[PDB]
């Protein structure tokens, strides 16, 4: 069939945008179940100078909008920390200043095999803004399309409703997802988290519903991405750490090592350069071990298959 090299190359020699045949900006590719609202627009269209990628693609680009597919998005997030990995699913080689035809591409990994996924780059929107994913930088546009081209293969933007983190997990990554139920976890899990977060491993966390807020600032039924694990030293002793993202972008823990508890002025200057401490609302945050095993009831690997 075409590639994305060939369909690229045709619209420039015609000087035309490309129009995704497969999966049109129109209502199908929103929805399945029902027949209902939005305007597609390409990024040029929604500000003057967009990028695909901007400082890099890290997890700050990835905030969920009005769809609920956390599942896929702590997956992505988990993903930036392994950068190596992020490029193969996000090829680099992508822009709007220059060879642009309005048609994009990624890669994710499906029948044991890497298979491209072709674009158009029309998204949609309300009142000139992306109404799903974004990034936290108005200009840049690879997760929002990202997320597109993953719609494209479950056919509809609706069926990302709903999922497993698992699931993205190895379509990025061609490796083995692994379960843990926290309520079983061994007495060494930090040693076991710590350890595959510096292989590279993917890793996900959620508390179970059962299948809007907590008082504590967590959220139910909500993946979340594990982006770190540290040991801190606190008043003598020294303190284990977890680092989660909420793929919302804000909404945080309020408890301990949460971005506003004042017991950060007894920890050194150079401890919180080195943890990245910030007091910022981005969805991200350290919490104690203790209290991240005691509220969590599920944490998902995926560990990368051993080339
Ligand atoms: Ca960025
Ligand atoms: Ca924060
Ligand atoms: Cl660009």
């Amino acid at each position: 069939e075409k590639t994305f090299e060939q369909l690229h190359k045709k619209c420039l020699e015609k000087k035309v945008l490309y129009v995704d045949p497969e999966f049109p900006p129109d209502e199908t590719s929103l929805f399945y179940s029902q027949k209902f609202q939005f305007v597609w627009k390409r990024p040029p269209e929604i500000c003057e100078n967009p990028r695909f990628i901007i400082d890099g693609a890290n997890r700050t680009d990835i905030c969920q909008g009005e769809l609920g597919d956390s599942w896929f998005l702590a997956a992505i997030a988990c993903l930036t920390l392994n950068q190596h990995l992020l490029f193969r699913v996000i090829p680099h080689d992508q822009s709007f200043i220059e060879n642009y035809a309005g048609i994009f591409h990624f890669q994710f990994w499906r029948y044991g095999e890497w298979v491209d996924v072709v674009i158009d780059d029309c998204l949609p929107t309300y009142n000139n803004q992306l109404v799903f994913t974004k990034s936290n930088h108005r200009n840049e546009f690879w997760s929002a399309l990202l997320e597109k081209a993953y719609a494209k293969l479950h056919g509809s933007y609706e069926a990302l409703k709903g999922g497993n983190t698992t699931e993205a997990m190895e379509d990025f990554t061609g490796g083995v997802a692994e379960f843990f139920e926290i309520r079983d976890a061994p007495s060494d899990m930090y040693k076991i988290m710590k350890k595959a977060i510096e292989r590279g491993s993917l890793m996900g966390c959620s508390i179970d519903d059962g299948t809007t807020r907590m008082a504590c600032g967590l959220v139910r039924g909500h993946a979340y991405s594990v982006t770190g694990l540290d040991e801190v030293p606190f008043k003598g002793e020294k303190v284990k750490l977890v680092r989660l993202r909420n793929p919302w972008g804000q909404v945080e823990w309020n408890g301990s090592w949460s971005d506003r508890w004042k017991d950060w002025s007894f920890v050194d200057k150079d401890e919180k350069a080195r943890l990245q401490h910030q007091v910022t609302e981005d969805g991200e945050f350290w919490m104690s071990y203790e209290d991240f095993i005691y509220h969590f009831t599920k944490l998902e690997i995926c560990n990368l298959t051993a080339d």
